[PDB]
């Protein structure tokens, strides 16, 4: 049984928590108390090999924050969540994809830019924009929607596949 860390990072509201709890409790949550920071684990099987995945769903909390930075150095999988129907999450992934290079002090993490909130018609972020920003860094782009587990499997799976190959 291997152990991988899903270092999640994105805008506060894209649906990072609702995505984690979904794979765990299995239910759409509209308010999972944004004022809560804890590590959510999950034992599942990727492809004939069970592997404990310590999901790291950071929360809000302002002021001093040294535990979130320490996790950026310990975990390895980076699920850069970005709500396509928000736009601010996109600008949040631009800078969020620099501090990761700070912590590890290098540009070679199994990075993964996911676009949450892709189960609606209001598409403020066209796929061409996320394709020109993610493809530029050389990172895979996927879709996700906690409102129906749509894409949640393509993100978590492709994440363990990037850490294994590395
Ligand atoms: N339609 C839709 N709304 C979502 C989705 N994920 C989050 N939201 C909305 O965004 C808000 C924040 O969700 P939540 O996951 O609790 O916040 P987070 O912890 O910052 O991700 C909620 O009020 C939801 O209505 C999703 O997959 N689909
Ligand atoms: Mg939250």
């Amino acid at each position: 049984m291997t152990e991988y860390k899903l270092v999640v990072v994105g805008a506060g509201g894209v649906g990072k928590s609702a995505l984690t709890i979904q794979l765990i409790q299995n239910h759409f949550v509209d308010e999972y108390d944004p004022t809560i920071e804890d590590s959510y684990r999950k034992q599942v099987v990727i492809d004939g090999e069970t592997c404990l995945l310590d999901i790291l769903d950071t929360a809000g909390q302002e002021e001093y924050s040294a535990m979130r930075d320490q996790y950026m150095r310990t975990g390895e999988g980076f699920l850069c969540v970005f709500a396509i129907n928000n736009t601010k999450s996109f600008e949040d992934i631009h800078q969020y994809r620099e501090q990761i290079k700070r912590v590890k002090d290098s540009d070679d993490v199994p990075m993964v830019l996911v676009g949450n909130k892709c189960d609606l018609a209001a598409r403020t972020v066209e796929s061409r924009q996320a394709q020109d920003l993610a493809r530029s860094y050389g990172i895979p782009y996927i879709e996700t929607s906690a409102k129906t587990r749509q894409g949640v499997e393509d993100a978590f799976y492709t994440l363990v596949r990037e850490i294994r190959q590395h």
